[PDB]
């Protein structure tokens, strides 16, 4: 037997950082969960019990805190690149670092119509994520994402003209509820190293904001022919607005809301044009994916 | 042996309702999860296998949908009272109905600075809840709540002057992070029946909004001496603003963020006035409760 | 305004303890999650910011560890009573302690048909719980429970003869699937204090085992007329076998498995006597409760 | 822009099947959650709103039920292969099916030392999974796994001799607790189609049982030098026992239990050889992966 692949590290490292402006008194908080996995010349720890090649996962945890202390933690694409680069430069036998970061929302509170200097609310479980792969001699690959954005529209969704055969019971419809949890990932062109990532720093927050805006607007405005058709429109627009993105991937559950026929009870009309009360279905759900790239 | 207490019903009934304004084209959605448990002269179903006394839980589910079809579902205090009253009036041998409702957020989307007519976002897992107990000959008892409101302030919290003995290691502090998930419940004076609940309908949404506003403002502005002292201030203000509330209960976890001493590494200073990077603790947590009523 | 009720403490305190037999080499592990809430003369911490009355929740956490170090942690009824008694005896102004303990399963592994001395498996998320209320001058009230015991029988359950009216669609049945998650609680007669709890120590594990055995056997063997009728039989038997129990409470979800009519597809027969493939329903669910006591 | 990759289907389809032996009266139940995603010539549904290429996800759900009705559902490797093959053979323009199956435990109850004919218990949340990729003209690729197997040993784990630098605080140890949740995957050699999968049917259950046995035994008996070294031993043995497996992958969290220094309290000794009470840590955790293949 032989080791074909190996990676190891620390998962679920929760980190909070506060920035205090001494002038204005304004404080800004960041909270993240971080995972760092390393690869390199470490096969002997598995095969020969040679621990001398292991940077202890506890040390990886320490490194995340120290790096957060000495560097900006925003945008997460930059923090992840700094963190990954550290391990490949510091340890001769480590040749790749894989850094995943989940950013949690702490939104400044508005009290009496003015922004509060040091009080925050978690408005939704929506996350902003990054995956950063730093590979010695191959640069830095960054995938940025938003996840956990849950939306619903109550009309202006249709689904008709699909394949009908002996397995089909679904009725065609020209007016349905559409609801989904959005997972959208944009993959950056490969960067040569930290200097290049630093040179593009302003684009990271701007592209996240654009991806979010395009997703929300397209969903709200498209008279949707299917989840497939609407999601493609979103991806197309993101690629048009940021030339440094190579691909856009969406993964979308179709969370079904079923009509309830109440006609058995006193002829009550609750279907088609008369539908008012629906039953949300926890499962099963449609799952629709697509990756869109450039011609 | 004897049956001392018994209740039975249907839990986790998910309900969505849409309202369509034919004039403006504006649609508004409501989504809830409902539980209804009944009590009454049903002991024989347990002791003698006499199913003739059982209103099937499947029928309870049907009733929730039918009631939602024929009545407003907002405010939830009114819907719960209608639903509970139905069972005690319809079935001679049922003498109490217990209705719990969890309302999920569907917030209208703003697209290009204007409210969209039929598109919604789930902004946070904060819930608005009601518990309604309808007891034949004893009226309607309603407890209203908000839950899952998660907040953090990065300064203006202190904790000193607590009891110190041989079990104590905690250091006194004049500047700490305070973060909690707010669960706040206000209990209404007993109502004689549906007519009286209907007469107070405008107060339900207004009091929920007030409870939310008072909680957020007090948390943000109080230079907190403890969770205990800050929560009391919140409860006091709610009781002052709505005379029809008899008691206010808060249950608050104290979600700890620990300093990380980094001085072992190159004398790095990250404690006290120099603290920037903290470790959020998933567990354990403080849990602080209080029920405040009128003199 | 006035404080009507107040309690505070530490939740989610995870504790592991190991016992090492120096003779046999056998090790036995216990793992629990503990919550301790205190009550007493503490109103001033809420109303006057008087922290001098507060035993810090951090100290409560320390106390749980120290108490686990110096005392047996099994049976949990005894550990909870020791822990609760500590606070009311140690602090003059604390008059009640409420201790909740969840015991997690670590079952000794059998390797090659023999019990391993120091290796364990988590066989199921079933828990054994206790709630202990220690109230100065009123003794010790203990509720013991099992929860998270998930069972299913594929036949020998019926449900017919229930009330039928204009809200009813459910068909009567003489053969259905019955599946539930068992939550069963037995409440002990009040104990005068620790000496009395200590005198009954052997009964705690034995009664837990009996409650478990009676639940499983009755479920498997009863040709069930309803959840109500089967659960009553369980409770009756537990009360008969342990005279020191005053009441038995069961809370049981009815987790539905629906037939799937496939007759639309090539006349395929999958209902009634021909039913083979079913759709488990995540929600809604029936919820059936009963508390049984002595004549 | 262009579609680079696309797949779509139905997730979270819960399925139960019962087998009734008319002779013995014995019933056996199977419960699974199934996901099926399809790929093929479907780009136009995304780019041109051409729904004529879409097999509706609702039809995919119907197909899973019908296939379960007409075929054995065990072993899951066979069921998944039947299900995947159906879609690529039935629909000309569908060229790949990806089938994931999670099998839930329903273990026959022993009542009074004998196996009950129709009553079952969920003993643990351990799952048996399969991933089956059926690709037109490329055969059937099957990955089998077990997950959610949670174990702990209280001694006979060590960790010393790791890299020490200015980021390191971890002390070397010769006696620690080791606890993990096991995720183990074995990848079968590619099969040419259903006939070949059918010919190997007896190997699937046997190899699952062997993988489980080897994991448990090795964990219990190895005087572990690290998670890395112990996991390699497991993988090596599985590859030796089943020649039709090409690779074995393990992914193992290292769930930490920390010593608690109690010496501040009356000189209480609870560290090193005196350690009895530990604090389980919910996060962070080590994460250790390896893929082992043949020379
Ligand atoms: O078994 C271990 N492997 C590791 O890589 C490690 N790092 N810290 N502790 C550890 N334990
Ligand atoms: O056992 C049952 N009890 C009930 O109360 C009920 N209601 N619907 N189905 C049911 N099954
Ligand atoms: O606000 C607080 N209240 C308390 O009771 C407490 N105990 N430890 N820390 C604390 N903080
Ligand atoms: O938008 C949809 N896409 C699909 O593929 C599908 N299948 N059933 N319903 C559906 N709705
Ligand atoms: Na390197
Ligand atoms: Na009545
Ligand atoms: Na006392
Ligand atoms: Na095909
Ligand atoms: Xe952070
Ligand atoms: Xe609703
Ligand atoms: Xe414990
Ligand atoms: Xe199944």
């Amino acid at each position: 037997s032989a080791v074909k692949a190996a990676r190891y590290g620390k998962d679920n490292v929760r980190v909070y950082k506060v920035h205090k402006d001494e002038k204005t008194g304004v404080q800004t908080v960041y909270e993240m969960t971080v995972c760092v996995l390393l690869e390199g010349e470490i096969e002997t720890s598995y095969t020969k019990a040679d621990n001398s090649v292991i940077v202890a996962t506890d040390s990886i945890k320490n490194t995340i805190y120290i790096t957060a202390k000495q560097n900006p933690v925003t945008p997460p694409e930059l923090f992840g690149s700094i963190l990954g680069t550290h391990f490949i430069e510091k340890y001769n036998h480590i040749h790749a670092a894989h850094v995943n970061i989940v950013c949690h929302r702490w939104t400044r509170m508005d009290i009496d119509g003015k922004p509060h200097p040091h009080s925050f609310i978690r408005d939704s479980e929506e996350k902003r994520n990054v995956q950063v792969d730093v590979v010695e001699g191959k640069g830095i690959d960054i995938k940025s994402s938003l996840s956990g954005l849950t939306v619903l529209k109550s009309t202006n969704s249709q689904f008709w003209g699909f394949l009908r055969d002996e397995y089909t019971t679904l009725k065609e419809t020209w007016d349905r509820i559409l609801s989904t949890d959005v997972d959208a990932t944009w993959q950056w062109k490969n960067f040569s190293g930290l200097q290049e990532v630093r040179s593009h720093v302003p684009k990271f927050d701007a592209t996240w904001a654009t991806a979010r805006e395009v997703t929300l607007k397209t969903f709200a405005e498209d008279n949707s022919a299917s989840v497939q058709a609407t999601m493609y429109k979103m991806a197309e627009q993101i690629l048009a607005r940021q030339q440094l993105i190579e691909t856009v991937e969406y993964s979308l559950p179709n969370k079904h809301y079923f009509e309830i026929d109440l006609s058995w009870h006193k002829g009550l009309q609750n279907t088609g044009k008369n539908a008012e009360v629906f039953a949300p279905q926890s499962d099963p759900n449609g799952l629709i994916k697509c990756t869109v790239g450039r011609s």
